């Protein structure tokens, strides 16, 4: 009740910035998450005992893959924290509650393979969920963990509040399917530019929360260059294992997933920052101006990838 989570001074100041790295000490990540809920939501949003048990069951359901792991979950949640704290007054209490949980949960039980590989392998999850296969799985795992004894962090909510928050989390987790991002950002771009964008329209809110999810999900491109560059090595460690598995099924992988195209990595990054990252953070900055430091950091990392190609990095 009278209990506040605190952090050492360098973490207490730097956790408020978009470019914070949560560090290599795994055992601090739960306390960092609770810290962020307490400040973005309040010490009253969740029963501590339930939240702690929820966080630990979530952790235990992330797998030790190179990229889609528990460290990614807490990272994606820290970027959401930064966005929420810089746009305090645009979001409901349910949204604040819902989005940090959504982010912590958004890759639950990820196996290090894309929707496309599950569909080519004919994994049972691809018969249960024909599109956004892992993302429907992640929400399904979130509901499982919420239904364990002593894990319903939302038990204090009304039936209708409970249903709204699970609906926010579902839509937020689905939006992390990058196949959906392109159309979502296009609509948002057109709505912002024609001035039709209306934050009282629930279906507009949805699209805006969807774009925030894509921004948080991609936030490795918004970090200090060494973090960005070393995360890219984890990302490719997964993509190249997937490429190997595609070849095992007798299918030439796309170049992104082929370890034989290691040398094209710099140009593949440029394509990615130009086709995905920069547009994502541009539109987000138009809609929520205090998120500009994510766009400014993305453009700095693009220019670091340009330096690598020129031989200067
Ligand atoms: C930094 C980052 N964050 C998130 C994601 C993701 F979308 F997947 F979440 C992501 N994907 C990639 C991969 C980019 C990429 N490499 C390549 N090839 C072509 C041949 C050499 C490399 N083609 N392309 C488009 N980087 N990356
Ligand atoms: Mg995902
Ligand atoms: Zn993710």
């Amino acid at each position: 009740g009278l209990m506040q989570f605190t952090l050492p001074v360098r973490l207490c100041k730097e956790i408020e910035l978009f470019h914070f790295d949560i560090g290599p000490f795994e055992n601090m990540w739960p306390g960092i998450f609770v810290y962020m809920v307490h400040r973005s939501c309040g010490t009253s949003c969740f029963e501590l005992e339930k939240l702690c048990r929820f966080i630990m069951s979530v952790k235990k359901n992330y797998r030790r893959v190179p990229y889609h792991n528990w460290k990614h979950a807490v990272t994606v949640a820290h970027c959401m924290y930064a966005i929420l704290q810089n746009n305090h007054t645009l979001f409901t209490d349910l949204e604040r509650k819902g989005l940090l949980i959504a982010c912590l949960c958004h890759d639950l039980d990820h196996r290090g393979f894309s929707n496309s590989y599950l569909q080519k392998f004919d994994h049972p999850l691809a018969a249960l969920y024909s599109t956004s296969t892992m993302e429907q799985h992640h929400f399904s795992q979130t509901v499982s963990i919420l239904q364990l004894e002593g894990h319903n962090i939302f038990s204090t909510l009304s039936s209708s509040e409970y249903e709204q928050v699970l609906e926010i989390i579902r839509k937020a987790i689905i939006a992390t399917d990058l196949a959906l991002y392109f159309g979502n950002r296009k609509q948002l771009e057109e709505m912002y530019q024609t001035g039709s964008l209306n934050l009282n329209n629930q279906s507009h809110r949805d699209r805006v929360i969807g774009l925030m999810m894509t921004a948080c999900d991609l936030c490795s491109v918004t970090k200090l260059w060494p973090v960005t560059k070393l995360t890219a090595n984890d990302i490719y460690a997964e993509f190249w294992a997937e490429g190997d598995e595609m070849k095992k099924l007798g299918i030439q992988p796309i170049p992104m997933m082929d370890r034989d195209k290691k040398d094209e990595v710099p140009q593949g990054q440029l394509g990615f920052y130009n086709a995905v990252a920069i547009p994502c953070y541009t539109t987000l900055t138009q809609i929520l101006p205090p998120t500009e430091p994510l766009l400014k950091a993305c453009r700095d990392n693009l220019s670091q990838w340009e330096k690598v190609i020129r031989g200067e990095e």
